[PDB]
């Protein structure tokens, strides 16, 4: 048996957690907020600061197989870089990929120095797309028909939002599996489901990989546009949502590649269908979907109810927060199954949907 450290217990942290049991792991969880988020959902809570007592992270480095970071505090991660050498197992992370994909506009000049396309900087008529360099979620993005000046405005793509993950070890890269990211009226992701293999996204994700070298794991962003595919950003940290899908519709758990990449190497390249989405039990059990930032401001998460292809998380907080994940063979089974639990949130809290 196999324990990962978590740093950050909040969405990836959750994602992290979730994938890790799922690979019969057992999940330490270090956080600085006594409310973490996820703290109950892990099977141990430390409650620290690991820039103020970086010896305690240390010590725990020393009883556990992995340290895996889940926070975009970038504090947190330059403080984790000038202290790597000092730890007693693999930090499963990328410092330099991610000094790049965290700003956006370092990342598009990224894309560009290699070939990819990627949207218009500053077209001259909208609508535009206006977004921060460095926040991720969609936070602060909006659509326009005195910004910061550093603000990125491009032109605004119209299609389809596609995701795909990629796990290197410096040398190989694994592209794994192409998913659907369902955005609301905020632009947040509030649904996530499978899609076919495209072999023009999973060559540039590729690409973006090899070239940078990446030893970690990144997620790849694409707007599918009227004039053809277009990379709108990378993250290369433990994504949320996408890697749920990844592991329901193709079998592949991006915990255990990841793992894999720092110890024995990651070799290249199911066909299930799952759906993953969250739902807020707003005022008298009005079902509303909601993006991760609503869920992010929640007080607790973990585990509300399981039946076969059906999972049910529950953030608690300012109304709950469902997060529902159903899975199956094909499409129809797995929307049975979604039928299915919204009727246990029906029948037992009186849900509207
Ligand atoms: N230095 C740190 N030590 C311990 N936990 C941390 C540190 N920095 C961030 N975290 C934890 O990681 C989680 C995610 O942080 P972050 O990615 O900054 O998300 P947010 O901006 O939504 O709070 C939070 O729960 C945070 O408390
Ligand atoms: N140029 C664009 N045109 C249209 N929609 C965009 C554009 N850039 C971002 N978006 C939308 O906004 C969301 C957030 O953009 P993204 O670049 O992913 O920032 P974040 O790091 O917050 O995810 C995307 O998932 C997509 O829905
Ligand atoms: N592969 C597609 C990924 C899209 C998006 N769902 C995501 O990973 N979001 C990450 C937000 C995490 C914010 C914060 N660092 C936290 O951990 O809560
Ligand atoms: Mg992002
Ligand atoms: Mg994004």
């Amino acid at each position: 048996m196999k324990t990962i450290c978590l740093v950050g217990g909040k969405l990836q942290g959750f994602e992290a957690a979730y994938l890790s049991k799922k690979a019969g792991m057992k999940v330490v969880l270090v956080d600085k907020n006594p409310q973490a988020l996820i703290r109950n959902y892990a099977d141990e809570f430390y409650c620290f600061d690991v820039i103020k007592e970086p010896e305690k992270l240390l010590e725990l480095s020393k009883r556990v197989d992995a340290v895996l970071p889940v926070n975009e505090n970038l504090a947190c991660i330059e403080f984790l870089n000038s202290i790597k050498e000092k730890f007693s197992c693999p930090v499963l992370f990328d410092f330099e990929a991610y000094r790049i994909s965290r700003d956006k506009k370092k990342s598009k000049d990224y894309f560009k120095s290699i070939g990819v396309p990627t949207p218009q900087d500053r077209p001259s008529k909208p609508p535009y797309f206006v977004k921060p360099p460095c926040e991720s979620s969609s936070v602060g993005a909006r659509i326009i028909y005195g910004l910061e000046p550093d603000t990125l405005v491009e032109e605004y793509v119209e299609g389809e939002v596609v995701s795909l993950e990629v796990v290197g070890d410096g040398s190989h890269f694994a592209v794994v599996k192409e998913t659907l990211v369902h955005i609301d009226e905020t632009y947040d992701c509030h649904m996530v489901t499978p899609l076919p293999a495209n072999p023009l996204f999973r060559q540039i994700s590729h690409d973006l990989a090899a070239n940078l070298p990446l030893k970690g794991i990144m997620d790849v962003e694409a707007i599918f546009g009227p004039k053809g595919l277009r990379v709108i950003e990378i993250d290369a940290r433990f994504p949320s949502q996408t890697p749920t899908v990844v592991y329901y519709s193709s079998g592949i758990n991006l915990i255990e590649l990841l793992f894999r990449a720092f110890t024995d190497g990651v070799e290249e390249i199911e066909n299930k269908y799952c759906i993953y989405e969250h739902l807020m039990f707003g005022e008298n059990g009005v079902l509303i979907p909601v993006g991760e930032q609503v869920l992010s401001m929640g007080s607790d998460y973990g585990k509300f109810y399981e039946e076969p292809g059906i999972e049910i998380f529950l953030c608690k907080g300012e109304y709950p927060v469902f997060t529902m994940v159903f899975w199956g063979k094909d499409r129809e089974e797995t929307g049975a199954k979604r039928c299915k639990g919204l009727s246990v949130l029906k029948e037992r809290f009186g849900a509207v949907l």
